[PDB]
């Protein structure tokens, strides 16, 4: 396994990501491109760490990154040592544990669970109910259309959307309220 960083200072660095798309990433960091710098990330399913090692590119102040499978945290942690990323940290947990406790608010936050149904909305309340999110934090959120447009909280709105293929790619703004 092979991801490549498509932007900001290791644009072009490829790092390995074990035995377990850009456009994609090039749509959402676009959409984030006036925030994402010394913005504080949190990737709630960081997986491949796609999307917060991209943050960290991009000059994110910060990011911590959850993941529940063990081989995948240690991966991450190795690929933030290869970067010299120290403005990060790698937590080995599932997301409901984690954020079921009082949080630290973000600017930006990344949904996009392994699977939706029993993962999506309950990860979205707790954001919303435990201070992970930021006066007017960005929340991403990836969904097969066939689901339809998430419950989130009344505070939060539709802010970006992207329909390609089988899959709806959201971005959420928040208001502290
Ligand atoms: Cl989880």
């Amino acid at each position: 396994g092979q991801i490549r960083i498509i932007g900001g200072q290791w644009r072009g660095r490829k790092l390995p990501v074990p035995d377990s798309t850009d456009r994609v990433r090039e749509t959402l960091f676009n959409w984030l491109a006036p925030v994402i710098v010394d913005a504080q990330c949190l990737d709630c399913f960081a997986g491949s760490g796609a999307l917060g090692l991209e943050a960290l590119s991009r000059y994110a102040a910060g990011a911590t990154l959850i993941e529940m499978d063990r081989a995948v945290s240690q991966q991450l942690i190795k690929n933030l040592a290869t970067l010299k990323a120290g403005n990060a940290r790698v937590v080995n947990s599932n997301a409901m544990s984690f954020l079921a406790q009082k949080g630290t608010p973000h600017n930006i936050v990344f949904v996009d669970p392994p699977f939706r149904r029993g993962l999506l909305e309950e990860t979205i309340n707790l954001l919303e109910d435990n201070g992970w999110l930021a006066d007017e934090a960005l929340i991403y959120v990836e969904s097969e259309v066939e689901n339809g447009l998430p419950t989130v909280p009344a505070n939060w709105s539709l802010h970006r959307e992207k329909v390609a293929g089988q899959v709806a790619y959201r971005l959420y703004q928040r208001e502290a309220q």
